[PDB]
DNA sequence: CATCTG
DNA sequence: CAGATG
């Protein structure tokens, strides 16, 4: 955790350039099980050769460990944070709609920068645009404050259409925290689940209405399940307008919110722990449901669940505020 | 994974 | 459809 620290973390450039600039999914991947293992490791790895030693480690990568042990750096690395090619698939990646595979594409084109992302908007698709359109916005983290707002929007629109809706603003903004990424919206009507043979409206309706409204600007996607936009906080009286937001809105069966409402939550952490002890109990858990862990290797069949409550009663455990979901 | 693009 | 993005 502080031991193996930059070992760790020259390992993860590494593992990162392989995958963006090259493409070498191979020594990509083979850096991170790397990274996670030194990452585990108790001691102080003084050499490569100690390193070695353990699984993912190699002849490779020790040489690698042995050179920035030896000397502060690493050439490999210090070469890569100076190319360009490699500095501006990194930037590029940036932009909403462009991955690392367009990021390529887009530089052998010769557009590396804003600017030349911009000549060549042609070249951008829908989402792309959107993306380099609200560049700033996008990289803008969301507050509390603009959060409990919007949360109040979106929440009474919903309302307004159809009284059985159930929106909840999950993420870490669900956790307290002071100020979000995006907007991420479960959403469920009694109207929907498990067998319950469709109906798309119950979606799309809502999307309506906030772009109704207006506080949905654009759209990234819209499929019969999850749509994908941008939104915004009324401008109130002019002077101050505000950034333009990520937002997600899914829909989900009725039978089956409370765990990816659960889930989507989080934290990860809080996962896998209660992942981790849900398992004792003899039981499993992802993000749709809840079975009954039979004994004969596995086993399964629904759990029903009316809340978050109904979850952790069955790993017979502390109900635990959304706020101490933290760990 | 769900959606889009071509 | 294979394939990219989130
Ligand atoms: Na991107
Ligand atoms: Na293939």
């Amino acid at each position: 955790e502080t031991l193996n620290g930059g070992i760790t973390d020259m390992l993860t450039e590494l593992a990162n350039f392989e995958k963006n600039v090259s493409q070498a999914i191979h020594k990509y991947n083979a850096y991170r099980k790397a990274a996670s293992v030194i990452a585990k490791y108790p001691h102080k790895i003084k050499s490569g050769a100690e390193a070695k030693k353990l699984p993912g480690v190699g002849t490779k990568i020790a040489e690698k460990i042995d050179e920035f042990l030896a000397t502060g750096k690493l050439r490999k690395l210090e070469k890569i944070r100076q190319d360009d090619t490699s500095s501006s698939i990194n930037f590029l990646t940036r932009v909403s709609g462009i991955g690392p595979s367009a990021a390529r594409k887009f530089v052998d084109e010769g557009i590396k920068t804003l600017e030349d992302l911009r000549k060549n908007e042609d070249k951008l698709n829908h989402h792309q645009r959107i993306g380099l359109k609200y560049f700033g916005d996008f990289e803008k983290r969301i507050p509390r404050e603009e959060m409990l707002q919007m949360q109040d929007i979106v929440l009474n629109e919903v309302k307004k259409v159809d009284s059985e809706y159930i929106a909840t603003v999950c993420g870490s903004f669900r956790r307290g925290a002071e100020s979000s990424g995006d907007m991420d919206v479960l959403l469920t009507h009694p109207s929907f689940t498990s067998e319950s043979t469709k109906q798309p409206k119950l979606l799309h309706q809502v999307v309506e209405q906030l772009q109704k409204v207006h506080f949905i600007t654009d759209t990234l996607s819209k499929g019969e399940t999850k749509f994908m936009g941008v939104c915004q906080l009324p401008s109130k009286n002019d002077e101050k307008e505000y950034p333009h937001r990520r937002i997600d809105i899914r829909l989900i069966p009725k039978d089956q919110y409370y765990c990816g409402v659960l889930y989507f939550t989080g934290s990860d952490i809080f996962n896998k722990n209660m992942r981790a002890h849900a398992l004792e109990k003899g039981f499993t858990i992802n993000e749709y449901t809840i079975r009954p862990l039979g004994v004969t290797g596995v086993a399964g069949e629904p759990l029903p669940v009316d809340s978050e409550k109904d979850i952790f009663d069955y790993i017979q455990w502390k109900y635990r505020e959304p706020k101490d979901r933290s760990e």
